[PDB]
């Protein structure tokens, strides 16, 4: 999947990116302990997640990811680079609540179910829409069609990962909450495995 | 006022320029009926929006201007420039849209609120900002940045227009299609008065009929 | 470049004037020893701090700059013209002082950053605001507003005097202690060239020589 | 007390303005459970804190305060005045926020601590400054010297509430967050005045 142009999605309300990148990485983010992720996690759910965060920091974020390249070269011992890496984190973290207020108050819905039903053909999803938006079949039709080609991607994404699979239904919580959990998990999972790269 | 970089500026975002060519003539745009400005307008009124139409497409399309103000010269009867002008308004509409798209596009937002405070003395201006650029300061900072020159001098002109008056308050919605109608409004009221102007009533001179 | 209405606009803090004239005739003004000028400069140099230093005179007090003139030209020796220089000197260096000081009062920052990036193809400047001012996008607005036309002068300078040269950032520290610094420095090498010109080796012509 | 002038010091970094408001009204602004002011404040100090938070709004946003007055003129029902009054409470913690970001950020400290000490004759107080502005005396006697006017009179307006009393010693913590808080509880407070008021 190509992800130029996927932060313009995003601040328009497109806000299931963030999940496209993560599947399309088949990282971890929905961590039972996410303060230890080398406890509950292999070397590449470690690998899978630092290359999803990455993704996301550049795609989200460009300036601060160079900014952040620039400075892990120059960093000259692991302790230092660990360091550096913590600080952008740190940086990356508060920009993207920032963002994450922009896109709902862009999207005007502040919590919103989807289904995703994967089975033996193509699957499809469902998105389950606030009450005042539900009301509004043609404002929530316009969210459909904002989301549309993300959750098609989203969806062969999945398709992909199950064949031959039985029948099964992923849901997700789409909230400014739940998708700042699922960064700050993946963010400290990216940590780890960097922990575990330098020195 | 000055517009030069008017088209600069519009292009990355400062649309109230248009605003100010309006009121810098006291120009009519937001009709009642927009359809047939002959009948609600005076014809000073008509005079005015004929001259801040005249001056957008100056400003913002000099080529196409100059163009139709050639084009025009060459037209030898009132028929004739009528239909050139509405062949150069039709161009310069669609460019509009073009150009609209591109101004909205690089302020992303798709909705802003001016309000104007005139009183006594110094009055001011208050931008109302969408939810997502309220969440946006950075956003917000650049946005004013660009209109604030602008802004000054709108302010400035209103402050002339309300001298000696109760304290007013004017509200402008910005949006891509409010400025899209605002131009069509001040593209039919100049159309009338051009109508006017080739006509024989004012276009045939007092020599004429020997006064 | 253009400086209409400067010295209105350093008053409402568009203090980067200062860097404009002294970038725009490429004067040493951020000088190691500021006390020696002659001793780290050259004869061009020491001959462009003083084009740039008349300009700023000019520019930010134009009445004090033709009184300073008138002086000068009366003056029949190179001693009193040095007096004379050092007596108006002075005086500038005091109305800069007050200046400056309304300046920062208007800018409500006791110090900002201004980084100009220079790259192959056009570059940009970015204003690097203090903590006070970045919690206040009003105010950050309004001191870009204020800055850009002169900032994108600046740029335009420093592109030219760049072409062909790898990417390349300079970096501005903006307070009063710095600008009037830059100034004192600048009126310190405008001396020493002053002294130069003034001196019978430059002042007296072929004919007293007798080719 | 005089405030003319009080935003401008405030915005400087004279940040006790908001104490010497509050204490020039005796309200109360540090409660035990600041969600319910009416379980614990008599009808007096509800009336105090109405009037501290009134002079704070119409001192740091004047027009605000305008628009508010009259808002709440053209409400009808005093349901309609208790809304209006909140949503305008809304806008002025909001833009309090702001304001003391800015003088927070003028002042160069982060948190100090602020001691008054009452006796029989003339107090005086005393200030805790963090260990890096310790280090640096001439910015500790520049803080000093910029909040003394504002201390001088809000001592003098304890020693007038304390005269005869034995010594005595009040104890401030003064952060962006404790006058955060301090405010929205004078606003909760003002609002169950206000509440009282008009029905």
């Amino acid at each position: 999947p190509d992800f130029t142009g996927a932060r313009e999605r995003f601040l328009a309300g497109d806000v299931t990116i963030v999940l496209l990148i993560a599947e399309s990485h088949d990282a971890p983010y929905r961590l039972a302990n996410p303060e230890d992720p080398e406890a509950d996690l292999s070397d590449e759910q470690l690998e899978r997640a630092l290359a999803a965060y990455l993704t996301l920091v550049e795609t989200l974020f460009p300036e601060l990811y160079a900014e952040m390249k620039a400075a892990l070269a120059a960093a000259k011992t692991p302790e230092e680079k660990i360091a550096v890496f913590r600080e952008y984190n740190a940086r990356f973290l508060a920009e993207f609540d920032a963002l994450i207020d922009q896109a709902f108050a862009r999207l005007k819905a502040d919590s919103l179910t989807l289904k995703i039903h994967l089975s033996q053909g193509k699957g499809s999803y469902e998105i389950i829409f606030p009450p005042e938006v539900q009301a509004d079949p043609e404002r929530a039709a316009a969210i459909e069609a904002l989301w549309k080609p993300t959750l098609d991607q989203l969806l062969a994404v999945l398709q992909e990962k199950h064949k031959g699979k039985p029948a099964t239904t992923v849901t997700y919580e789409i909230s400014a909450e739940t998708l700042r959990a699922a960064v700050a998990a993946l963010a400290r999972a990216a940590e780890a495995a960097l922990r575990r790269k330098v020195g």
